[PDB]
Formats: C-alpha cells, structure tokens, sequence
C-alpha cells in the first residue's frame, strides 16, 4: 500500500485551490500536458453532486487556471468535498489509456448537524442481577458483565453478537519499524517494542473501579471506570459512559488518562470480536487503501466498500495492518458505528499477528476481530533500526476523548 | 445562541443536567456546544463541554466559558504555569508550580487594550471561596472582554462591578513574526473540529 503514497506526493502536477479556481503547476521540465484530462467533483458526504471535465494545457513549468462552474450549495448537513483527478485518455508505451497520474481534494465547507432525534415510544428497560446489568429494549438486548464492568454480550433477537467483549486496547501487534534490530538474544531497549514490554504494557491488567446503571427519563445510563496496572505502576485510566435511548443506539464516551512517564502508547481504542462474518466493508472515510497517520496523503475522504479480503495487508512478515483513518461511518453486517475515528477489520487478533512470523501461518479466527481507535500512532520509517516516528505522531497529551454511535439495522 | 435542548435528571448519587446549543449567524451554524453539569452530594459540580466547530469558519481564538463573578478578592491562587502572562505560542519561560499574586498583576496594561493576562496548563485554581480544577487556561480581571475591545486606551478603562473570568479549553496563539500580517502558526489555530474539556466547580 506504500506505493500510494509514493505516487501521489511524487505526482507531476500541483494544485492549488483560490475560491472557485483551480491552480494547477506543471512539473514536468520538457512536456507539455499533451495527454491529460481533469476530471473534478463535489460530493457531499460521499454523494455526489456535480462533476467535470477539462483539459490540461500547461508547458512544462507553467501555470494553468481553471474556473470552476457554479458549485451546488446543499442545505442538508454534512461535508462537501471537492476532488479533482488527472487522467491519461490515450495510452502510452508504459500506461494503458485512463491512467490516472495525479489527484487531490479539498474540503469545501461544512453544515453542522442541529437536529434533534425523535421521541422514542419507550425506552430501555434495566434489569440489574448480581453478575449483570441488563438492558432490554424489543428484540435487543445487551449485558454488562458486574464484575469486569464490559459490555459482555449482546442480542439481537435470540443471536449473540459477539465472541468477546468490548474492551480497551492499548497496544498493536509490532510493526517492522517498532521492532528494528530487537532480536530476543540482543535485545534493543530503545525500540519501541522494547519500550512497551518493559512498561508492561502488552501485560497489564484491567481493574474495575466503577460500575453504575441509571434510569433516565429517555434512557439508560452505565458508567464504568478502569485503572490498568503493571506492578503497582497505573498506566492508564479509563471512564467511560453508555447511554442506551429508546431508538435503540448506544452512545459511548470514553475519556483515558495516560501517565506521563510510560512510553506513548501505540493506540487508544477498543476491540472486540464480534460473532458475525460478512463479505463488504463500507465505510466513509479516507480510503480506499491501507492508511496511517504518517501515511495518509493518497488516501482519500469518500464512501468505501471493499471485501473484507481487501481490508487485510498480507506483510510477509505480519504485523498490525489494514487501518483507515478519519472514518465517521463504519458498516459490517448489521451493525454500524459513527464518530469520528479509525479502525481495521479481519479474522486475526492482534495476539495472533503478533506471534506467528510467517503470514502463510496465519489462520482466520471464529468471527470478525474489530479495533476501533480514537487514536493511533504513526508508524515511521526514516530508518527501520531507530525509532523514526516523528514527535507530531507519539500519543503524547496525556488525556484522550472520543466517542461513538453503535447500532444495528 | 440557540438552545436545541435542557435536560434534568436524578441519579443516584447525584443530579445531571444536560444542555446543546447552537451558535448561528445568518443561517450558518458556527459552533455547537454540547454540555453536561453534575451535581454529586459532595456538593460538586462537574462540567463537560464538547464543542464542534464548522470546518469553514475562520478558527477561533478560543473555546471556553464565561462569567462575571459576584465577589471580589485580593489573591490568586493556581496550579499551573506562571507565574507571568503565557500564551500557547509564548510560554516556554513560564513555570509549572503554585503561584500566589494579587489581583492586580493578573492584569496586563497594554497601553492599547487587548485579551490578555492568561496563563496556560493549569490544573487549579482558587479565588474567593471558588475552586476549579481541571487542565485549562484562564484569566481574571475587572475589566470584560467587551471593555477591552471598546476601550482604545488603557488609562480609560473602568473596573466593572465584580470579577470577570474567562476559563479556556482552548486559547489560539498569538502570533508576532510581523503585525501587519496573519502571523500565528498552523500548530497554534484551532483547527481540530471538535474539542473536548471538562471541570469541577467547587466551593469552600
């Protein structure tokens, strides 16, 4: 997937945005744009609203302008983004014909969402045991186990959903990068993975502080807190709140604390496994490629749909792959999540990437492991045998929020 | 301001208010702030505030809350970096410990008046009977944003009636390469979309 991003910061053309003007520049030092078409279009959210066409005409070093029709200005809420393409109409001797040899978008604007969702006819019944909490709202169902404080299980109709339950997860299975020259006979205590171990942070464990349910008048409420320990040392703080409406959607809020004397932390999300297995991902987000933070230029912001198959990135030598980034609305199955956040999706757990050394070991597990990350960490490569993830990538603020929207349909 | 909506509820332990409003001009949505207050039997109140903010208005110089406050007094007490005037993009000779001043030196006397006095990562803070924590950014003077704007000197400014507090989640930089030109660099707008902050009001 690096390749992408090879591409696109090395492409030949540069734009540049002036109202409704397009600036395009030509690199190319003895060419002139003699087989070269630019394609645009404005999307809101994913749908479309207007598209073109144009022809490039720059001598090589030069400018060329291109003025923008009138651009449709939705009322409907959401992000209107323009993008615009250059494409090679006739083949070359190295190119087929509709080869696209550049790209970017903008953000064009924005209209924030003021509504209000409508009154429920009921809302969620509780039902609290010793060992759970119960929330009960038509066919659906959740539980949340008393003694973990997670979100353990849930239904729709008399179907479980998930093989494992929902939970925190700070750590990634190593990428090449994080590792360096760490062999396990010498060992590199300034590698990233080095670091992690030796904090513990592969090997903490959760400790439930809190465990609350509400009844509100149009919901219920659960609030849990965690501590993750390693030693008597706490590594991080979790508080979380679910509030469960009568439409049927969970909102969650999760709000950690990091010491500031652990190494950074690969990511800030959770992760479960869910029981299901579907055949697409669709989601709206950057995409459609494998995308990092550090990484993520080529990739662009529109709606999604791949086979699971495609959201895997087969390394040799497995690690923590096939992440999107910038995501607000992500659908598999039934189910679907938004906010604001990044995500990965396969048949292999964390644990297994990072314990088999060969991807042609690698075995599909029971469902679909999901990670969900309000953050994560950039993945470097200056140099793979130093730590080469630039500061402005470390999770270094020592206090993260996020949130999110699970439903079913 | 737009009020979309003003919840009251009782927990077990405590009471929970929640609010959203909408900031509008002319049919634009600029900014929606998404709150909740909770009142414990300790007599505490905790504030969280989730701003958005539309990704195509200018970035603002700050995201945080307001009051004028009754009372009156001669210190101030934080946790935080100081003890002198920081901004986000100015802050790097400022200490991070506990600073006691008077009132008056939270006041910077530019000849021409303009925000100002704020001091950055603070934990803490204390004046009057008053207490927040938390990790923002503040100041606190006799004189309201409003004033400071209106007045072109400083020698005409008037003290108002009690203590005016501007708590920050956010504050913008400040800029200097030039003053005749947008100055403040990329790392220093706020530009993120979406902000989260949260404290606890307390008294003694």
């Amino acid at each position: 997937p690096a390749l992408t991003e090879a591409k696109h910061q090395q492409q030949f053309f540069q734009f540049r945005l002036s109202g409704q003007t397009i600036e395009v520049t030509s690199e190319y030092l003895f060419r002139h744009s003699d087989n070269e078409l630019l394609h645009w279009m404005v999307a809101l959210d994913g749908k479309p609203l207007a598209s073109g066409e144009v022809p490039l005409d720059v001598a090589p070093q030069g400018k060329q302008l291109i003025e923008l029709p009138e651009l449709p200005q939705p009322e409907s809420a959401g992000q209107l983004w323009l993008t615009v393409r250059v494409v090679q109409p006739n083949a070359t001797a190295w190119s087929e014909a509709g080869h696209i040899s550049a790209w970017q978008q903008w953000r064009l604007a924005e209209n924030l969402s003021v509504t209000l969702p409508a009154a429920s006819h009921a809302i969620p019944h509780l039902t609290t045991s010793e060992m759970d909490f119960c929330i009960e709202l038509g066919n659906k169902r959740w539980q949340f186990n008393r003694q973990s404080g997670f979100l353990s299980q849930m239904w729709i109709g008399d179907k479980k959903q998930l093989l494992t339950p929902l939970r925190d997860q700070f750590t990634r299975a190593p990428l090449d990068n994080d590792i360096g020259v760490s062999e396990a006979t010498r060992i590199d205590p300034n590698a990233w993975v080095e670091r992690w171990k030796a904090a513990g942070h592969y090997q903490a464990e959760a400790a439930l502080l809190q465990c609350t349910a509400d009844t509100l008048a149009d919901a219920v409420l659960i609030t849990t807190a965690h501590a993750w320990q390693h030693q008597g040392k706490t590594l991080f703080i979790s508080r979380k709140t679910y509030r469960i409406d009568g439409s049927g959607q969970m909102a969650i809020t999760v709000d950690v604390e990091v010491a500031s004397d652990t190494p950074h932390p690969a990511r800030i999300g959770l992760n479960c496994q869910l029981a299901q297995v579907a055949e697409r991902v669709n989601w709206l987000g950057l995409g459609p490629q494998e995308n990092y933070p550090d990484r993520l230029t080529a990739a662009c912001f529109d709606r999604w749909d791949l086979p699971l198959s495609d959201m895997y990135t087969p390394y040799v030598f497995p690690s923590e792959n096939g992440l999107r980034c910038g995501t607000r609305e992500l659908n598999y199955g039934p189910h679907q999540w938004r906010g604001d956040f990044q995500f990965n999706i396969s048949r292999y757990s964390q644990q297994q990437l990072m314990e088999t050394s060969h991807r042609h070991l690698l075995h599909a597990e029971e469902g679909t492991w999901l990670n969900i990350d309000g953050f994560h960490m950039g993945i470097g490569g200056d140099d793979s045998w130093s730590p080469s993830v630039s500061a402005e990538f470390q999770l270094s603020a020592g206090r993260y929020h996020y949130q999110l929207v699970w439903c079913q349909k």
